């Protein structure tokens, strides 16, 4: 079976499967979304995570419309995680965005629900990537007082923010009623957020790492994929580097979204929990040259974004 991790901060102790599937956007891959996620089901995913801006909420949607139809899954069985994007990211525009990616999704709640980017940009109108020039000053207050009412309006069972630093979550922290359930950020080999993690577990707020294999072999040279002392390690296991990150992302106590619309990589993203890492193996990858692979959503980048 695969593993769950408790959302500390939720008043039911939410279980969330510490391992998901992604579905950002992945620039050379042509696959059908939708026959994908129902084969991930298929396999044993349960764990979905979309965003209104990958444009992928509505396959995911019919993926999970169709299986829960056809008796492969039920609704109860499902994590799904959503996330409110930039132009949408102030106070009274929270709720009907939320309400729009349910609408999308065709569910009528949705497991979690992040603030994308602690960003704000001209509403009404997606455009990627963000032009600086349509930023504008985000109330972090405002904004999170309206993801706590849509946990009373029953819209998500669960609220957390994405790509917050600890300076940002210490803010935040100081005006929330209900704490971050979660914190979305990169985090693979070449990008441990050693610092985050600890302050994260020690406000009871659980990591997802987005990115875990860096994107694979969609944005050219892998640093990770790449790394000789890496490839050791997978080849004395007898595992895939891929394999490795991800035991070794589940060893550190975070969750993860590896996204895969392979049938035989997504399932080689399962098969990582009746084997384990050694001690030597946990001091060599502790060795490795940090390199931050996602810089923001805006163009130029914000050098500040991460306060780092
Ligand atoms: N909140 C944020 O700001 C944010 C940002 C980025 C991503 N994400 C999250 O992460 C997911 C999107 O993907 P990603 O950016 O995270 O990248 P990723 O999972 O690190 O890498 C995905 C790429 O690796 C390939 N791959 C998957 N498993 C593999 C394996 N075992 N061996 C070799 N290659 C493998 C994939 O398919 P192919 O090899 O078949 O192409 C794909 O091209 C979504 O859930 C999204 O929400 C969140």
């Amino acid at each position: 079976e695969i593993p769950t991790k408790v959302l500390t901060n939720t008043s039911s102790q939410l279980k969330m499967p510490v391992v998901g599937m992604g579905s950002a956007p992945d620039f050379t891959c042509k696959k059908d979304t939708k026959d994908a996620i129902i084969e991930a089901i298929k396999q044993g995913y349960r764990h979905f995570d979309t965003a209104a801006a990958y444009g992928s909420e509505q396959a995911l949607g019919e993926a999970l419309k169709e299986a829960i139809e056809l008796g492969l899954v039920t609704r109860d069985d499902l994590f799904v995680t959503s996330k409110l994007w930039v132009t949408e990211n102030h106070p009274h525009l929270v709720i009907p965005a939320l309400q729009k990616s349910l609408k999308t999704l065709q569910l009528d709640y949705l497991d979690l629900y992040l603030i994308h980017w602690p960003l704000s940009s001209q509403p009404g109108k997606f455009s990627f990537p963000i032009d600086v020039a349509d930023l504008l000053p985000f109330d972090v207050k405002g904004v999170w007082e309206s993801m706590e009412e849509s946990l009373k309006l029953g819209l998500t069972k669960a609220i957390g923010v994405s790509n917050f630093s600890v300076k940002k979550l210490e803010n935040l922290l100081s005006v929330a009623t209900v704490l971050p359930a979660v914190n979305q950020v990169e985090m693979n080999l070449a990008w441990q957020q050693k610092k985050l993690r600890e302050f994260c577990n020690a406000h009871g707020i659980v990591l997802t790492a987005f990115s875990p294999v860096r994107k694979g072999a969609s944005r050219g040279p892998n640093e990770v994929m790449e790394n000789d002392m890496l490839k050791e390690i997978a080849d004395a296991h007898g595992k895939s580097v891929a394999q490795i990150s991800l035991r070794w992302l589940y060893e550190q106590g975070v969750t993860f979204v590896p996204k895969s619309y392979d049938k035989e990589r997504m399932n080689q993203n399962l098969r990582i929990f009746d084997w384990s890492l050694t001690k030597e193996d946990h001091e060599k990858i502790a060795q490795i040259k940090q390199n931050r692979l996602i810089p923001g959503p805006t163009k130029p980048g914000l050098n500040d974004l991460y306060d780092d």
